[PDB]
């Protein structure tokens, strides 16, 4: 139900709370350019033979100019880093459809540092920017872990990733991670693109910075499990959110927010779309989310006001019946017991509670 203020395992924002929560609050004062694929600088297939040597071209060149490397269609088996660099890039799908364009691994965070070279280490020389990258993930021992596992990883500010596909294709067991997309820097775009996974799809917001903004639009991301996780101030709009049932079909979970507890803003769905697979309609056991406790070893670990406590507002979309109608929030990663306030009057960043809240959602989920 969206009757404000809700219940406690469901709460739901006034109306007059809801205009605290919207594109331009998220947005912070950034004011994010159009995305006009208009040229092409650098042409993965007409220049470039893999990814990486088209955005090492493009950040080598170095300049404030926007640069633009289209990807041919096709489908690459590699990784695409983006290091640090002032260089504003925008890398794109050379297709009709976003489909066209298919950057895919299966590559855990359980892969092995030895399996990891093997697979990626041709695309890097010692000389080239974005080395230490992969050199940092080259030499872990036993597994290169979850941010390694990463297959398109944006370290630069003003990054637009265009009309394509990244895919992390990890379903080996039911505990893998696995990165499809992770940003780790402000003012980051993706417009007209498809995010597959399973757990850990799209780590929006890696860093550590106060303002780490990013803006999704008309974008469809899948998975089961934590599949959008992180803590930047990421806004989705007109955006799909798919849960898949073909890993796992017991107990799914969308969101993962480990937004700092002083950040107002965190995750922002808006004008979307909540769906997946029939079984969780049939199931209704998908979550909207649970709080991801970054650093909290155990519910008794727990500090309000110091420990992550993930921040979602989903206004306006279109949940439909997968989740749990009565409780769409479950437990934490840490053992933290889901908390939603519910009192008439109250403030929405209190750390005592969650920070999931909905206004005026429609479908049979809502």
């Amino acid at each position: 139900d969206q009757t404000a203020p809700g219940t406690a395992s469901r709460p739901i924002l006034t109306a007059s709370e809801s205009n605290y929560f919207t594109t331009a609050t998220y947005l912070q004062g950034w004011s994010p350019p159009s995305i006009s694929t208009s040229k092409a600088d650098y042409t993965v297939g007409n220049g470039y033979n893999t990814i990486q040597a088209a955005v090492n071209a493009a950040i080598n060149a170095g300049g404030t100019t926007r640069k633009y490397i289209k990807i041919n269609a096709g489908t690459y088996q590699e990784v695409v880093y983006i290091p640090n660099t002032k260089v504003p890039l925008t890398i794109y799908g050379g297709g009709s459809s976003p489909s066209d364009t298919l950057i895919t691994l299966n590559m855990p965070a359980q892969t092995t540092p030895s399996a990891y070279k093997s697979l990626v280490g041709s695309l890097f020389n010692s000389a080239d920017p974005a080395y230490s990258m992969y050199n940092s993930c080259a030499s872990k021992s036993g597994t290169i872990g979850t941010s390694c596992s990463t297959v398109f990883w944006v370290k630069a500010p003003a990054v637009q990733i265009v009309n394509l596909s990244i895919e992390n294709s990890a379903k080996n067991t039911g505990d893998q991670q696995a990165v499809a997309l992770q940003t780790n820097s402000d003012q980051i775009q993706i417009h007209n693109a498809r995010l597959l996974g399973h757990q850990d799809t799209l780590y929006a917001g890696s860093g550590s910075s106060s303002v780490e903004r990013s803006y999704y639009t008309n974008t469809y991301i899948e998975g089961d499990i934590d599949f959008v996780f992180g803590g930047g101030s990421a806004i989705f709009e007109s955006c799909t959110f798919y849960v898949k049932a073909d890993r796992r079909s017991d107990t799914a979970v969308v969101f993962a927010p480990d937004t700092d507890p002083h950040k107002m803003y965190g995750y922002f769905v808006y004008k979307s779309t909540i769906t997946g697979d029939s079984a969780w309609s049939s199931s209704k056991k998908a979550y909207l989310g649970r709080a991801w406790d970054s650093g909290v070893s155990s519910s008794s670990a727990y500090v309000p006001g110091t420990s992550p406590n993930g921040q979602l507002i989903i206004k306006e979309s279109t949940i439909d019946g997968i989740i749990n109608t009565s409780g769409p929030w479950t437990t934490a990663t840490s053992g933290r017991t889901y908390s939603g306030n519910n009192a008439n009057s109250r403030d929405l960043n209190n750390d005592n509670y969650n920070r999931f809240w909905e206004y005026n959602n429609s479908g049979n989920g809502a």
